[PDB]
């Protein structure tokens, strides 16, 4: 009866449909500490890209023995996301929500940085840009 969250959907859908990994943009320069589940998601995407065509069982086997194995097992049997017809649309929708979340975190970071240290011209333009566009047992 797992409740839906952005990272649960992304990781769950990827485990159940590893071919979805090809839809993910490069995540190399993201800070996994800013978003629970992001580090795991990025690991899974890299595994899938390393072995095109791998099945769900082959993906889960690669992660046997890791500290996330039990969580991926649960997401692999999570039938709330099991529908194949809407899987891809749900994946790309949730991808955008994840990056939306990172935008909101960055805006909050720049606001805090502005009070404590002030902003550079580049950072102040970034904050202005964010303000305009943002106005318009599983641990994640
Ligand atoms: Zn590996
Ligand atoms: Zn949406």
């Amino acid at each position: 009866q797992l409740k839906r969250t952005t990272m649960r959907i992304l990781i769950g859908l990827l485990v159940q449909n590893p071919e979805l990994a090809t839809l993910v943009p490069p995540l190399e320069n993201l800070d996994e500490n800013k978003l629970p589940g992001l580090g795991l998601f990025r690991e899974l995407v890299n595994t899938c890209l390393s072995q095109p065509g791998l099945t769900t069982g082959q993906l889960l086997e690669h992660y046997r023995g890791t500290n996330n194995a039990a969580t991926l097992e649960k997401l692999s049997m999570w039938d709330d996301i099991a529908d194949k017809n809407i899987a891809e649309q749900t994946f790309t929708d949730s991808l955008n929500h994840m990056f939306d979340s990172l935008l909101e975190l960055r805006q909050e970071e720049l606001i805090a940085r502005e009070r404590t240290h002030g902003l550079s011209n580049e950072e102040r333009l970034e904050l202005w840009t964010l303000n305009q566009e943002l106005a318009k047992d599983i641990p994640f």
